[PDB]
């Protein structure tokens, strides 16, 4: 795997494959919204995406509110965007449906 943070090209290019997600304004970041039917749905996601944080030990910023979860994804070590994020995105996409 690729560590390395990418290009802001490189960025846009990866966010065609990944439903949701946009560049956050003004940062080296990516972000989803994502609005599940009620707050058991939501948790549900936070818990099959609390795994797959630990398994790659990369951690989300990300907020819920009932069935709302907004997600932030970004890598500290590499102060941008990498394979990671992009990896992240993709598993909560498909958790989410």
């Amino acid at each position: 795997m690729a560590r390395n943070r990418l290009t802001e090209s490189e960025m846009n290019e990866a966010l065609r494959a990944l439903d949701g997600w946009q560049k956050v304004d003004g940062r080296e970041a990516i972000t989803r919204s994502f609005k599940f039917k009620d707050f058991s749905t939501a948790f549900g996601f936070m818990a099959q995406a609390a795994l797959y944080a630990e398994k790659l030990d990369h951690h989300p910023e990300w907020f819920n509110a009932y069935n709302r979860v907004d997600v932030t994804l970004a890598t500290h070590s590499e102060n941008g965007v990498t394979e990671l994020d992009i990896k992240m995105a993709r598993k909560m996409n498909a958790i989410a449906g």
